[PDB]
């Protein structure tokens, strides 16, 4: 999810993407580089090391940073050790920033003496070189010498891997074995309270930079929040360390200490080497939880005019609290959701001013929140108001946007508050809106845009949407091998490019439903594609060859369908039992070949796949998941998935067994369901305990799996838990549009819906939803991927997921969105009897 900023190459709407060698090396020395490791291995002679010893690590500050390595390196090749270091500037920063991983920050060089006497031996000779130098940042896993940046400690040298994942311990504190626990006494013998005042409970959370910790004052009771900043550690994009930024902290706090919303400073010390920020203990939530906590985001017909009421006030005192901080010359430079606090009586307070920087002030910040931030502000004052200008919207409706898409989604989101809203509440926030416009105005020359809501209509009509976004899709098509942009993905994973779920035959499939640019699918698949099968391992229905398969298949691809299903079983990937990447979505696509052709060699393949399940099923009965949005419920990457291919494989066969299997998936998927008890609605309870409607991970996902159990069977069985997922059809807003994680899995709920005067008002309702992302431009719709930063007409976020969606709802066919073999003609084949 953080990955999405490495993506917003400026001036596009579409995800686009934006060393320490020594000198002179003796050639008894064997260099591995890395395009996947953050280290850069030396391994020394030809003999192999023992598999655990003492060790070395130096550590290095910033400044210079190549002198450390241009001395330490030459000693360690003087005496012939073993060594490794990080690979480059980019890969010293990802372990020494804030952002930094504590239990192995700091670690710049490792070094491996054999054992014992040349490690003593090494460790004193190497503080010769490096003792002029300024101090890095200690490494609170090691011990250290003098003010020396030579670290140590015992462990592995080449970690095997077993079968608990061994890696042979690197902790945050420091350890003793219990084995060479006497030598650890050895070295003990070479080697050369004002936060007494305080009873500290707990820490909130650590990092590379510090800790911040829960205490009351000793004899006072004062709840206080201390914040830690060891110097030197946990860097920035600005290349400015954690103490830098608590002096920034501290400058602020004290410039705005008559600024009651602001926390308040009680004390700033320093101890053994690190320095202390005390302030005051405030209880509430930040926005980002009070909006997840306490929005509506249920359709309940008894108002919304609470919140109205909620948003009202919190927005005025935070404008009342910026223009204090604002007399007093500071800028609290990254206002938005996180950094806002609210209690439980709803007062507004501001926490972190480690970006607080003088407003009137034009240097670029190291930290933007893409989603409150715009190129356009260019001064330090004004970067503050388009961020309140921003979350003045983003309280009434609590969906983010990026600069390159709000120059769209503005209309549909101030329109969405009018209709949903007052009129009233539609002109309070466009009147605070343009009441921050002109506070921008003070600062810098800003000549806003001029905004009229009936240039862009909502559009609930479904032949209308699908024609739209198909022209949409035409008519940015890239001349590339990806055929249109999509999800980070197409460049993140594998086949990306090419498979189903982010990359071109999701579009190519969903053009030729639509039968539109024929000849420019007939090129892409000829040109492009039938030579990058060869390169796609994976044979996943999503992410791999069968969703292409489907596609080729149904283009008139015979030969080339029929010689990879020859392949098919021989290497097989059998961890893997997924709808979205293994076993279920396979032998779903490999049925669906089954019903086109009337081969029964597929049938046989089908029941052997359905083996392999059953048999991954028996030697564990956990699910293994890759992607990093993946969820072990539901219909993608779950058990309800699973029931998907016995539900399938029960219609071709007319045998119980698969039946009665289909209906077991279900069951134990409904056993990590949670049912509101306001709102009569079910979702899937994660495993981070979070509550999912989403057809990826979510209850929409088990809906399906039911409705199609029904559906080959000829039942009504779960029919309480249906009607209690039909009614997320109720939900206003969502994070994200995407028919996999957004909006577009709600456009599945009607699909699902038999009578039509229920179904009209769902659909309506759902469409509702939609309309929040559906963009218009030019003649024509197109569609915003994840988070709404950037455009994209992928399966997985875009509009070809949307398209297909739509047309599931035409055909009341919820499977519609799945690549399988013809599909127009599945339901009908599957069906009872």
């Amino acid at each position: 999810n953080m990955l999405y900023h490495r993506y917003l190459k400026p001036n596009s709407e579409y995800y686009k993407k934006i060393i320490y060698e020594l000198n002179d090396i003796p050639d008894t020395y064997a260099v591995f580089l890395d395009n996947e490791s953050v280290w850069k291995h030396y391994h020394v002679k030809g003999s192999t090391l023992p598999e655990q010893g003492w060790k070395i690590h130096v550590t290095s500050s910033l400044e210079d940073s190549k002198d450390v390595l241009d001395k330490v390196a030459r000693l360690c090749i003087d005496k012939k050790i073993e060594f490794k270091h990080l690979k480059d500037k980019d890969s010293f920063m990802k372990m020494n920033s804030k952002n930094a991983n504590r239990a192995s920050s700091g670690k710049f060089i490792t070094i491996y003496p054999t054992n014992n006497e040349v490690f003593v031996e090494l460790l004193e000779m190497i503080s010769l070189a490096i003792q002029d130098f300024k101090k890095g940042p200690y490494i609170l896993n090691d011990k250290r010498w003098k003010n020396s940046n030579v670290f140590y400690r015992y462990g592995g040298f080449k970690g095997i891997f077993n079968e608990h994942g061994e890696h042979c311990q690197r902790n945050p504190f420091y350890q003793v074995p219990d084995f060479v626990k006497d030598f650890d006494d050895y070295l003990n013998t070479i080697n050369n309270s004002r936060l007494g005042k305080y009873k500290i409970e707990t820490a909130l959370s650590f990092s590379n930079a510090g800790g911040v910790y829960l205490a009351t004052r000793k004899k006072d009771n004062l709840k206080v929040i201390i914040k830690e900043a060891r110097p030197s550690a946990g860097l920035d994009g600005a290349a400015q360390d954690a103490l830098a930024r608590q002096k920034i902290e501290y400058d602020a706090l004290k410039k705005l200490k008559d600024v009651s919303g602001v926390v308040n400073l009680i004390e700033y010390f320093q101890e053994w080497e690190h320095y202390f920020l005390v302030e005051e203990f405030i209880e509430g939530r930040d926005l980002r939880q009070w909006i997840a906590q306490e929005f509506p985001f249920f359709e309940d017909n008894n108002g919304m005019s609470n919140h109205i009421k909620d948003v009202k006030m919190i927005l005025l005192q935070l404008l009342d609290l910026i223009d204090s901080m604002h007399n007093q010359g500071v800028a609290m430079g990254d206002l938005q959701p996180a950094n806002i606090m609210v209690t439980e009586d709803l007062t507004v307070r501001i926490i972190d001013f480690e970006t607080a920087m003088p407003v009137n002030s034009d240097d670029r910040p190291a930290m933007l929140t893409t989603g409150f931030v715009s190129h356009e502000m260019k001064v330090s004052g004004a970067r503050d108001w388009f961020g309140f200008k921003r979350l003045v919207r983003y309280l009434a409706l609590p969906v983010l946007t990026s600069e390159d898409l709000e120059g769209y989604l503005q209309y549909n989101h101030l329109n969405w508050i009018k209709e949903n809203y007052g009129y009233e509440f539609y002109s309070f926030i466009v009147d605070l809106q343009e009441k921050c416009d002109k506070r921008i105005k003070d600062y810098q020359t800003f000549i806003p845009k001029e905004i009229n809501l009936n240039d862009q209509t909502s559009d609930f009509n479904l032949t209308s949407i699908i024609n739209k976004l198909i022209i949409g899709v035409e008519s940015s098509l890239t001349n590339d091998e990806r055929f249109i942009n999509g999800d980070i993905r197409q460049f993140e994973m594998n086949g990306g490019k090419f498979n189903f779920l982010t990359g071109g035959s999701g579009a190519a499939f969903t053009l030729t439903k639509n039968k539109s640019s024929i000849a420019e699918v007939d090129k892409w698949i000829q040109s492009v594609l039938l030579d990058n099968l060869p390169l796609i391992e994976e044979d996943g229905l999503f992410t791999g060859k069968t969703g292409i398969l489907a596609l080729l298949y149904d283009k008139g691809y015979k030969e080339v369908v029929l010689n990879e299903l020859k392949i098919l079983k021989d290497n097989i990937n059998q961890t893997d039992i997924s709808i979205r990447s293994g076993l279920s979505g396979i032998g779903l696509f490999v049925i669906s070949l089954y019903l086109e052709t009337e081969n029964k060699e597929y049938l046989k393949l089908a029941k052997d796949l359905e083996r392999m399940i059953k048999l991954n099923r028996a030697k564990d009965k956990q699910l293994k998941v890759k992607d990093w949005m993946a969820v072990d419920i539901g219909v993608i990457d779950g058990l309800s998935g699973v029931s998907l291919f016995y539900s399938a494989l029960y219609s071709v066969t007319q045998n119980q067994k698969y039946l009665e299997e289909a209906e077991v998936l279900i069951k134990e998927d409904l056993e990590s369901t949670k049912k509101d008890d306001v709102t009569g609605v079910l979702q899937t309870v994660d495993n981070k305990n979070r509550l999912l409607p989403y057809l990826s991970g979510g209850s929409i996902g088990v809906a399906i799996s039911i409705w199609f159990l029904n559906h080959v069977s000829g039942q009504d069985l779960y029919r309480e838990e249906m009607n209690s997922i039909l009614k997320l059809s109720k939900t206003r807003c969502t994070i994200s549009g995407g028919l996999f994680d957004g909006a577009g899995s709600f456009l599945l709920i009607p699909s699902m819906v038999k009578n039509d005067k229920n179904r009209e008002v769902i659909l309506n309702e759902v469409l509702n939803l939609l309309n929040i992302f559906l963009i218009e431009k030019n003649s024509y719709y197109v569609y915003p991927g994840q988070f709404s930063y950037r455009l994209a007409d992928d399966v997985y976020t875009g509009s070809s997921g949307i398209i297909l969606a739509l047309m599931g709802v035409i055909k009341g066919n919820p499977l519609y969105w799945l690549p399988l073999v013809n599909s127009d003609e599945f339901l009908a084949r599957t069906k009872v009897k």
